[PDB]
């Protein structure tokens, strides 16, 4: 027989293993003629997969990169302006790594070039609550200062973000071993930690849903009208660079002015973590020194798009999507999750050529330029987007397939929660101790639900993947799985450092490849189940619950303001209504469709199975963030890889007792009242018999 | 049989004559009791004609009204503050109708309150070139002038929002008889001309498609939030008031200053046309004083709204819908649409109630409120969005039959052009010396295409009636008919006064009926097709070949300068490219859809051919204009009554050597090329095969 079973026994952890070591033996860079000879590689190998067709889609998009003859670098310099300290120009190279070239040292994408000259604040994880408790608690003003902040916690480029916006002329990022090395286990090669030259790269862009800064709203493609740099989308105005906590110790250690206002302000590292400004009394004359000298430059990418075409309803896609680009060698960033996807295709291609088909049809794709901006991901998605629009059941993402060796995590649409819990219940479990148990028992265990006993926890879905376009912008229902740490005893370390080798997976993660052999049965069943069951694998009652959950959660945020809901009439009543209705409905759609030989009642209600995750779209946008569509869910607007319930209010409500004018901020909470409470009830009638 | 001709063989003129009678015996002012009664009547009857379900859907939205107690008129006024001349409080009312209660006097809705006293300007129509005339060529300054302007050739709208930004501190509007006086024909009771104490009451709104001034983008429900006046969408910040030609007469028989530059700017009363600023040197003193004290009332309106489920594809929706809501008696503006529309309802349940069901769903609307800037349909759409995005088919709008007895007029998009050629081909003609013969010959006869031999005239859409956001907000299908005078010989001249009643109607325009029922066969026959063939009756292949000869328009209207073309590198390459491929794209799914029993592969099809107006919305909008989102066509930023073409392209080229800083100009040209030839293209993509 061809069902899953047939489809998830062919997946072998071997071929997986066999695809990584294939992918990670030299950089794969954005932008490079490595990174498009590995394009062409997936594409020739999914045809002969057996797929449709496979084409390549290119865009040329603004890239960033480190000027290879005038090298980024930050010093100590003294009265005279000598340089008494440098930063490191390059990671030192893994065992058996120190003669691959190209590799690319260490910098922060989309950087300006700059040589800043200032004295030092320490501002924690560069949070908005660090700036708030810096400005407001500490008294301490960042404006014209150089901000070192140490990485963890929330999205980089929201970090560079508010030291711009507290008027900082610079920002040093660096790793502290507090957030990046797990007592107990040694450095990389030797284990899975950050050594004390190891350096995350990453974009810091504000790009808030646009994809390419230079042509927001469409496709990159060869006619494409471009904006000028200084109207880019998303880029920063102050120069930025990563370093290393060898390195930070260096410029951290002479920090004098206010202690650390507590606790929670510090890492690890020998020092005192004085906020400053500038250095303690002797070394009060030198100053630190900034040279940055990246270019931004537009450059061609390349998505791989594969296609294997449904037999019944080849007029709808269901995508399983991941990206191909990695900072370095990408052992487990992005070629974790791209070793899945190719044993994916590879499976499926066999059921193909044995004459099998999915009912729907499943597009498979390589993304170009995700570390840059979700670049390659959006520009297809910005040419395409009719035809997602009106034809897309389901996006399935694909990156790094594990951060950790301990359980499943799962973030996805509460529309595919179900199908979740339901493939987990049927797949083995790949743990320790579970031998014979199912996944969801495992999972379950580990991980259990904060609000549901015998269940486990799923969480929203935030951002920093190339999902965002298909849910945030166009409301295509969305899922990613991965497995993931103990969140308990301790991201994962050796993160966009040079270290993320096919030796980190291979010793210290996944010897045997039998988590990515779990992920690979995750995320390939679900797209097996999307793209063939008869009724679309989505239970709408399951969103009924979880918005629920939401309204309570944003009423008791207003409610910490008793006095002006009273001065100004703010009422949740219409929100709790369409809440209520929408679980009314959704409870006698769901009858329907238990209740209901007539296939086009049937697609009539795949239809609006299909189209519910598209209702939560406001074609207007939210303030100031047009392509963020979702009503629901949002990025947070204070950390990119957070997701935020309800995001219109909580932004309305976040800091308002510090707006200058209440009457005016209270309406606009009222008005994004208005907003979320009809799209939740017209979301619900799309759910009603159609006439 | 159950099949076209029985539903129009049902429809009957004297069953037109009778529901007109009815509809026009006493005002149905938005916003008042008498309109909320008819609405609850229609409601009624629809419901015993043998719809499924009838309802009314209810908003409250900000009409405008006069104050009872505090009438609106101009005054001359000399020296000393004496009023010497005040103009008419109200419209001589017709025969028999002289004790009819609640005649709204001339007022312009919207107008701000106002006392201004100024020199009059005399501005022509008021038009974007009477401006340019008028400041560029004869160097008058309009600034802190009261401007008088003829009704006629544009939107009245447009109008005031012209003398608004040449600094005019007021507007009066008349109608001349050189556009309202029809040589040889006598003033009403006698005629169907205008009288010279007639006048054209009429919204004076720059909505661009927004609805409801308060709320735009949601619907004004119970729960809604407003923005405030100051906030508010399209409202004039200048007070305006229309008058008659006798009173017109007055003001205009002293002006002074420039003579008419060319006699384009003189109408037929005994005046000289002077354009001033002010008065003849015995006059000089005397000034113009106008005295406005209307207010602006959030106001309940009621849509009708009937269903008559399909037996087959119940969740496609084909729409038919009027406005209900007149100035005064609307004896042509709207019941002789209304009427027709109920002689549909009433055909299409004479068929249910023997068994007959639709293919498709029909949904029946009498909106109100359209006086008022199209807020009912707008409002119900904007509730209803989600649904209609995804379901519906088409929109046939039905407002006036008649605005003349001499041939059709149909505006539409192209790809209802096969459909209204080969339904009209079947009707018989109504016309003197063509009995026997089809409308299709008659039509094509007294309105030749200006491009094609042997085939009638068929008009873009522009705006100013409810199908504009189904069109050019959500991306649907959408068409009109009504019979028209010739254009050669000679709107019509009664529009929204007192005079248009059912007599005028009976008396002068239709007497057997003969004509509205034509147009119920036309409306009627369309709405029956589009709801009950198969294949949905749409020809992408028509979409091809406008698009072609809008490409040649828009390159044409550039080409006029040629320097600034190689200066800037302007180029429409990829704008023809995306033509080329449309054309050839359409061609190959044409052979399919003839060539393909599998009803996936014809709903499929079916959503191909559905999607595809959908597929020409940019969900940016058009700049400036967030709720004009379809980018071949919107109505003109010129006149809201004319469609244009290509109108980014176009509005970016427009007096595009007026522009201060060429290079930004001519970059925008570029940015709405390339817009354009993406939007081409991808709706071109949704017509290849799916996967
Ligand atoms: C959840 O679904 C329910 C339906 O099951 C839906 O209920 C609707 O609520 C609206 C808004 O409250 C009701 O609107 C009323 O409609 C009547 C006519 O039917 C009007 O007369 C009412 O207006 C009067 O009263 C108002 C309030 O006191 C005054 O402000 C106003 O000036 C009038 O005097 C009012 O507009 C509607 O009838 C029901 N529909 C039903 C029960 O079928 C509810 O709205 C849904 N929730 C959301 C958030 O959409
Ligand atoms: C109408 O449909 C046709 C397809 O039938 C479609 O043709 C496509 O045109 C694009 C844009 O011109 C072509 O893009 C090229 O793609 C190749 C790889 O396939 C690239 O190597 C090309 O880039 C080189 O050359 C450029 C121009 O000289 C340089 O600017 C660039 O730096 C590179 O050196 C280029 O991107 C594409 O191949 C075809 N596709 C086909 C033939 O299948 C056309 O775009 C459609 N019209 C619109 C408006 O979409
Ligand atoms: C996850 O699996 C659960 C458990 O199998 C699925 O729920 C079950 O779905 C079936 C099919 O809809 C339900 O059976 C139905 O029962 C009613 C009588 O109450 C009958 O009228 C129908 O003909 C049909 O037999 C079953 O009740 C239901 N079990 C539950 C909810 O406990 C669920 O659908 C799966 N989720 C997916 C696939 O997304
Ligand atoms: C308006 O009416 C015209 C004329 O009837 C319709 O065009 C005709 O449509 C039929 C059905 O598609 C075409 O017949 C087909 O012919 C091909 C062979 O070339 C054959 O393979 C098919 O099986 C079928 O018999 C016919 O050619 C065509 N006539 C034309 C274009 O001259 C047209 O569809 C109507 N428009 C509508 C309904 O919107
Ligand atoms: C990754 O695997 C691919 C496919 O097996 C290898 O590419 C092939 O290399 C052989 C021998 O050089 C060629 O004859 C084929 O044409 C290639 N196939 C392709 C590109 O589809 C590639 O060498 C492997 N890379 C590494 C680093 O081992
Ligand atoms: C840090 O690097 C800088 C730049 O390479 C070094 O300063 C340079 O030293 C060379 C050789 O002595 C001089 O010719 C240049 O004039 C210097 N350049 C600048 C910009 O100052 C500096 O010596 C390094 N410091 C340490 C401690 O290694
Ligand atoms: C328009 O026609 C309607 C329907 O025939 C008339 O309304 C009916 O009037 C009769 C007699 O007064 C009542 O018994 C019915 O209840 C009404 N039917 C409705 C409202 O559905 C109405 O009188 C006519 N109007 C005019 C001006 O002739
Ligand atoms: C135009 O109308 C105005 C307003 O009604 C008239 O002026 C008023 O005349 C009355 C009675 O004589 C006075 O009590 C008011 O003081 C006047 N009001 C104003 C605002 O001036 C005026 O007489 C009318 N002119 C003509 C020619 O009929
Ligand atoms: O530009 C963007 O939006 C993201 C680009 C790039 N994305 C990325 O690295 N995403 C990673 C980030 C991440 C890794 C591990 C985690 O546990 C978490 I939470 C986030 C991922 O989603 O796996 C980045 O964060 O620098
Ligand atoms: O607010 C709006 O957009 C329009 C409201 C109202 N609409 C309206 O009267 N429309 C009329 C205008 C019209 C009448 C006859 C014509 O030949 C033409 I061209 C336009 C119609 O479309 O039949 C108006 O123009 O005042
Ligand atoms: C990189 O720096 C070199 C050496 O100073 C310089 O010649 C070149 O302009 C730079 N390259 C860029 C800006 O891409
Ligand atoms: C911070 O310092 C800058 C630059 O001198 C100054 O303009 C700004 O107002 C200061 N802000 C506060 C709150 O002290
Ligand atoms: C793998 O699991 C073991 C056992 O819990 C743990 O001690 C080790 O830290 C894990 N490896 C990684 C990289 O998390
Ligand atoms: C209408 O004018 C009267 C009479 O002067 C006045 O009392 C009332 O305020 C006005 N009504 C309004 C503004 O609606
Ligand atoms: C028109 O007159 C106004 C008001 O006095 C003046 O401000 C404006 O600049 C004038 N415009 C021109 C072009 O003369
Ligand atoms: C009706 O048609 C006749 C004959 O052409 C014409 O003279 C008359 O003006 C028309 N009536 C109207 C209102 O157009
Ligand atoms: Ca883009
Ligand atoms: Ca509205
Ligand atoms: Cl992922
Ligand atoms: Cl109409
Ligand atoms: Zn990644
Ligand atoms: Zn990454
Ligand atoms: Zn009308
Ligand atoms: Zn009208």
């Amino acid at each position: 027989k061809h069902n899953m079973k047939a489809f998830l026994d062919e997946l072998k952890a071997e071929n997986i293993k066999k695809f990584l070591y294939n992918f990670t033996q030299i950089p794969h860079l954005a932008g490079t003629e490595q990174n498009f000879q590995l394009a062409k590689q997936i594409q020739s190998q999914w045809k002969e997969f057996g797929l449709d067709s496979v084409e390549l889609a290119h865009y040329d998009v603004l890239l960033s990169y480190p000027n290879k003859t005038h090298p980024n670098y930050i010093s100590i310099i003294n009265e005279d302006g000598n340089e008494i300290f440098n930063t490191s120009l390059f990671e030192p190279p893994p065992p058996g790594y120190e003669n691959v070239s190209d590799i690319v040292p260490p910098f922060s994408a989309f950087s300006p070039q700059g040589m800043p000259e200032g004295d030092l604040v320490y501002v924690n994880y560069a949070r908005t609550e660090d700036f708030f408790k810096l400005e407001r608690d500490m008294k301490i003003n960042c404006s014209g200062k150089i901000v070192i902040a140490r990485y963890g916690k929330v999205f980089r480029g929201n970090k560079v973000k508010n030291a711009q916006l507290a008027g900082a002329k610079g920002v040093i990022l660096y790793s502290d071993p507090a957030d990046y090395f797990a007592p107990g286990v040694k450095s990389y090669p030797d284990g899975w930690n950050l050594p004390g030259g190891g350096v995350q790269r990453g974009n810091i862009l504000n790009l808030n849903g646009a994809g390419d800064p230079l042509t927001p709203g469409y496709p990159a493609n060869e006619y494409a009208y471009r904006r000028g740099i200084a109207e880019a989308v998303g880029l920063p105005s102050i120069p930025v660079h990563p370093i290393g906590y060898y390195d930070a110790q260096k410029l951290l250690e002479k920090m004098g002015g206010s202690a650390p206002p507590d606790s929670s302000w510090r890492g690890s590292l020998k020092v005192p973590y004085n906020v400053g400004p500038g250095f303690t009394g002797n070394f009060s004359t030198q100053k630190v020194k900034m040279h940055i000298h990246s270019t931004n430059e537009v450059t061609r990418i390349y998505n791989v798009i594969g296609t294997l075409r449904g037999a019944v309803e080849p007029d709808r896609y269901v995508i399983l999507g991941g990206h191909r680009d990695s900072w370095v060698f990408g052992g487990i960033d992005p070629q974790s999750g791209a070793a899945v996807v190719h044993e994916i295709v590879r499976s499926f291609g066999t059921l193909k050529k044995e004459g099998w088909r999915p009912r729907r049809t499943i597009l498979f794709a390589s993304w170009d330029a995700e570390e840059f901006g979700l670049l390659g991901s959006t520009e297809w998605a910005e040419e395409n987007s009719r035809l997602l629009q009106e034809r897309g059941v389901a996006y399935i993402n694909a990156d790094s397939s594990i951060e950790g060796n301990y359980t499943l995590r799962v973030d996805c649409t509460p529309l595919m929660y179900s199908l979740v819990h339901n493939l987990t219940k049927e797949l083995k479990s790949p743990d320790e101790g579970f031998e014979g148990k199912s996944l969801y028992e495992s999972w379950t265990k580990k991980s259990p639900s904060p609000e549901f006993s015998g269940m486990p926890r799923i969480s929203k879905l935030g951002s920093g993947n190339d999902f965002e376009v298909f849910f945030q912008r166009l409301g295509i229902a969305s899922g990613r799985a991965r497995y993931t740490k103990n969140w308990e005893t301790n991201g994962y370390p050796l993160y966009h450092s040079v270290y993320e080798t096919y030796e980190l997976v291979e010793k210290f993660y996944d010897p045997m490849f039998k988590y990515h052999l779990t992920v690979a049965q995750v995320r390939g069943g679900m797209v097996f189940e999307l793209a063939n069951s008869i009724v679309l694998p989505f239970d709408c009652r399951d969103y009924a619950v979880v918005l629920r959950k939401y309204a309570d959660k944003i009423y008791s945020i207003s409610m910490k303001h008793p006095q002006e809901m009273k001065t100004y009439s703010v009422s949740f009543d219409s929100l709790f209504s369409a809440v209520k209705n929408f679980t009314e409905i959704a409870s006698k759609f769901s009858e329907r469709l238990q209740d209901f030989s007539n296939p086009i009642v049937l697609r009539m209600m795949n239809d609006q199975l299909m189209f519910l995750e598209r209702a939560f779209i406001d074609p207007l946008g939210l303030p100031d963030r047009p392509f963020y569509r979702h009503v629901i869910y949002a990025p947070s607007s204070h950390n990119k890889y957070a997701g935020e319930s309800f995001p219109g209010i909580y932004d309305a409500l976040f800091d308002i007792e510090s707006k200058v004018d209440p009457s005016k901020a209270w309406g606009e909470v009222k008005r994004q009242i208005y907003v979320a409470a009809f799209t939740v009830q017209a979301a619900a009638e799309t759910l009603s018999e159609v006439a």
